[PDB]
C-alpha cells in the first residue's frame, strides 16, 4: 500500500519536536524493527483527507519528503521519515559561521529540483519556506509539508511574508506563486536565517509590495544572485523564473560558487545525536 493506514498501536509519540502552523510535530518510533519517524498531529470527512493524503505518499523524488502512513483516530496523525538534522532554517542559523558558498548554492538547486517535481505532479505547495525544507544530511535537503495548506482551506474564505502578492489579495495559488515563496526561502538561506520583513506588520505587507519594495540584498550575495531573487518577486506572475530555469541557473553558479557568493573564509569551512536519540525508513 502506498499510503499505509497505521494502527494507533503501531507507532508512539515520544518527544515533541515543535509546534507547526497546521499541528504539533513529534519525534517517535514506528514498529510495523523500530523506524524513527516524525509524527504530525493536526489541530467520515476523512475520505477527502485520505485522498489528499495519498498524493503526499505518492511522490518519489530525492528532494521531496514522502508521507509514509496516516492514523485516523479522534484526530489525524501523519507519519513520515524522521530527518535527524531538523529543518534548514534552524540549521543555517546554527552554522552561520561554517556554511560555505558551495553548500548554499547546492541547497538552492535541490529545493528547485524538488519544487519542479511537485510542479510536474501539478501540486502547488502553498507554504514553501526554509522552515519547510528539512535536512537529511548537510549535503542533502528535502521539501516537506506540501498540500496541507489546501487540505485546510488556504484558498477558501497565513504565512503572509512568504506569499506572492496575488495569493495575499486573491487567494490565487499557482506554481508561479510558489516561485515567489522560493525567492523568499533563498533569501532566508543567504541571510543565514534572518526573518523576512522583520518588524514590518503583516497587515502592511501587501502595501509595501505594491509600492515596489522588496527584501534587501543579502551581504554575501553578488548582484547576479540577488537579481534571481528579485525576479521571483515580480508582480507579473508569468514573468517570474520557472523552477526548471532556476535549477539550470543555480547549477551554473554551483560550478563556480566563490564567484557568486562572497563569504569571508569560505575556502576553509550541539549535534543531533544527543539531540534526537532501529532501521532508517530509507533502508526499510
Ligand atoms: N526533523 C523532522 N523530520 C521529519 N519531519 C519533520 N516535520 C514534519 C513536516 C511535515 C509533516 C510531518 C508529518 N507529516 N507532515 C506533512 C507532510 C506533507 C507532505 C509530505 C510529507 F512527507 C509530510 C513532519 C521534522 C521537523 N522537526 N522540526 C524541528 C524544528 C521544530 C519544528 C519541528
Amino acid at each position: 500500500a502506498l499510503l499505509r493506514i497505521l494502527k494507533e498501536t503501531e507507532f508512539k509519540k515520544i518527544k515533541v519536536l515543535g509546534s507547526g502552523a497546521f499541528g504539533t510535530v513529534y519525534k517517535g518510533l514506528w514498529i510495523p524493527v523500530k523506524i524513527p519517524v516524525a509524527i504530525k498531529e493536526l489541530r467520515k470527512a476523512n475520505k477527502e483527507i485520505l485522498d489528499e493524503a495519498y498524493v503526499m505518499a505518492s511522490v518519489d523524488n530525492p528532494h521531496v519528503c514522502r508521507l509514509l502512513g496516516i492514523c485516523l483516530t479522534s484526530t489525524v496523525q501523519l507519519i513520515t521519515q524522521l530527518m535527524p538534522f531538523g529543518c534548514l532554517l534552524d540549521y543555517v542559523r546554527e552554522h552561520k559561521d561554517n556554511i560555505g558558498s558551495q553548500y548554499l548554492l547546492n541547497w538552492c538547486v535541490q529545493i528547485a529540483k524538488g519544487m519542479n517535481y511537485l510542479e510536474d505532479r501539478r501540486l502547488v505547495h502553498r507554504d514553501l519556506a526554509a522552515r519547510n525544507v528539512l535536512v537529511k544530511t548537510p549535503q542533502h535537503v528535502k521539501i516537506t509539508d506540501f498540500g496541507l495548506a489546501k487540505l485546510l482551506g488556504a484558498e477558501e474564505k497565513v504565512p503572509i511574508k512568504w506569499m506572492a502578492l496575488e495569493s495575499i489579495l486573491h487567494r490565487i495559488y499557482t506554481h508561479q506563486s510558489d516561485v515567489w515563496s522560493y525567492g523568499v526561502t533563498v533569501w532566508e538561506l543567504m541571510t543565514f536565517g534572518s526573518k523576512p520583513y522583520d518588524g514590518i506588520p503583516a497587515s502592511e505587507i501587501s502595501s509595501i509590495l505594491e509600492k515596489g519594495e522588496r527584501l534587501p540584498q543579502p551581504p554575501i550575495c553578488t548582484i547576479d544572485v540577488y537579481m534571481i531573487m528579485v525576479k521571483c518577486w515580480m508582480i507579473d506572475a508569468d514573468s517570474r523564473p520557472k523552477f526548471r530555469e532556476l535549477i539550470i541557473e543555480f547549477s551554473k553558479m554551483a560550478r563556480d560558487p566563490q564567484r557568486y557568493l562572497v563569504i569571508q573564509g569560505d575556502e576553509r569551512m550541539n549535534f543531533y545525536r544527543a539531540l534526537m536519540d532501529v532501521v532508517d525508513a530509507d533502508e526499510y
